[PDB]
């Protein structure tokens, strides 16, 4: 089994303990680490943060340790505006310019190829990802020649149904695409003046209205629309989202005044990463959906919605049954990196925990 690994860039600069560089990347932890973030400029791949030229190399020396590594490089995310991406690809001169820049800047740097991170390709897109998916595979067959080891294309790609429906060729980026990275993590989303669950692995009794929104409704739908099991990653969050409650009522779908307050060291509101979470949990109560099988807990006005060892094994369980090509872990950066904050002795406990599973059979 495959397991793919996000590094972010933005996290050297979080304050303390926080603070994380390739530098704390166990070399035998993941199977492919992908760094993350590049920017496009000049219709031409390009670094993004001042040292990245740095950490790229201490990134890529992990494969000295480790010499089955392999790495990839990420374009897009969150903080790159999609409709950037959109002009790029529709654009048939500055689409073959993008193209052409990426191996000489991958090999320069010693990644192994290339991760797509479109957020969010709309309706009008689907002919052009299309395009830039199938294209960008036979320029890495082409550069193959030069007697190098063949670079790899992936794609980070959605897993709300309407997503999946709006933006992707599914069957037609399958076929050129060396793994799918679905993003079944992203759920109860940006809106809802509910509580709820971004991660649930499975449907709930106590939820006859949503039903696409977990992460089992994604995959089956994903195999249904021409994705072959052995492309398809699935995404497993190793952060938790939280909300500022509006009432003592804690319990399924309570009403909500909007997102939790910021993490000690992750400053965003929202967003908690698992340490942080393993901080909080001290003096909050817990509880779990187990229809859905994924915990939340609470503590004072905060609800919180996060992944433990026992869900991630048990997503990682679920994956193997459906025989997919393996496990995708937001954020190395997310989990306990350094092994200090989450009572127990291991670092990256929840990374391991996904190991372990995707290792026994
Ligand atoms: C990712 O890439 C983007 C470019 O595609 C960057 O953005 C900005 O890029 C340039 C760099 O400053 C800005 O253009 C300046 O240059 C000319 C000089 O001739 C000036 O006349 C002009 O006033 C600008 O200051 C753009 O403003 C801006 N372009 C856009 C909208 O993308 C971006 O910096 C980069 N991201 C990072 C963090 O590296």
């Amino acid at each position: 089994y495959k397991l793919i690994c996000y590094y972010t860039s933005w996290s050297q600069y979080r304050e303390g303990d926080g603070s994380c560089f390739p530098d704390a990347i166990d070399p035998f932890l993941c199977t492919h680490v992908i760094y993350s973030f590049a920017n496009i400029s000049n219709n031409e791949i390009d670094t993004w943060e001042w040292n990245d030229v740095t950490l790229y190399d201490t990134l890529n020396t992990l494969k000295n340790r480790n010499p089955k590594l392999k790495t990839l490089l990420s374009v897009g995310g969150w903080n790159f505006g999609p409709e950037r991406f959109s002009k790029i690809a529709s654009k048939t001169q500055s689409r073959r310019t993008f193209i052409k820049s990426v191996p000489p800047f991958l090999r320069t740097h010693g990644f192994d190829g290339l991760d797509l991170a479109w957020l969010y390709p709309g309706r009008r897109d689907k002919r052009h990802l299309t395009a830039l998916v199938k294209e960008m595979k036979a320029e890495f067959a082409r550069e193959a020649q030069a007697g190098t080891e063949r670079l790899l294309l992936s794609a980070a790609v959605s897993a709300g149904k309407i997503a999946i429906d709006r933006g992707y060729d599914i069957a037609q980026i399958s076929r050129h695409l060396d793994f799918i990275s679905l993003l079944t993590y992203d759920f109860h989303g940006a809106w809802r003046q509910t509580v709820g669950h971004h991660s649930p692995l499975f449907r709930g009794n106590s939820d006859a209205s949503s039903r696409f929104s977990n992460a089992d409704y994604a995959v089956s739908y994903m195999l249904r629309l021409g994705a072959p099991a052995n492309k398809l990653v699935m995404g497993i969050p190793t952060f938790g989202r939280s909300f500022t409650l509006a009432s003592s009522k804690t319990d399924v779908g309570a009403p909500i005044s909007g997102p939790g307050i910021p993490g000690r060291f992750t400053k965003e509101k929202g967003i908690l990463a698992y340490y942080e979470i393993c901080d909080f949990l001290h003096g909050a109560t817990t509880h779990r959906f187990r229809d859905q099988q994924v915990p939340y807990a609470t503590k004072g006005n905060q609800w919180v919605a996060y992944d433990d060892q026992e869900s991630v094994k048990n997503k990682a369980r679920y994956l193997k049954n459906r025989q997919l090509a393996g496990a995708m872990v937001w954020a190395l950066d997310l989990d306990d990196f350094r092994g200090t904050f989450c009572g127990q002795n291991l670092t990256f406990p929840l990374t391991s925990a996904v190991k372990d599973v995707l290792a026994r059979v």
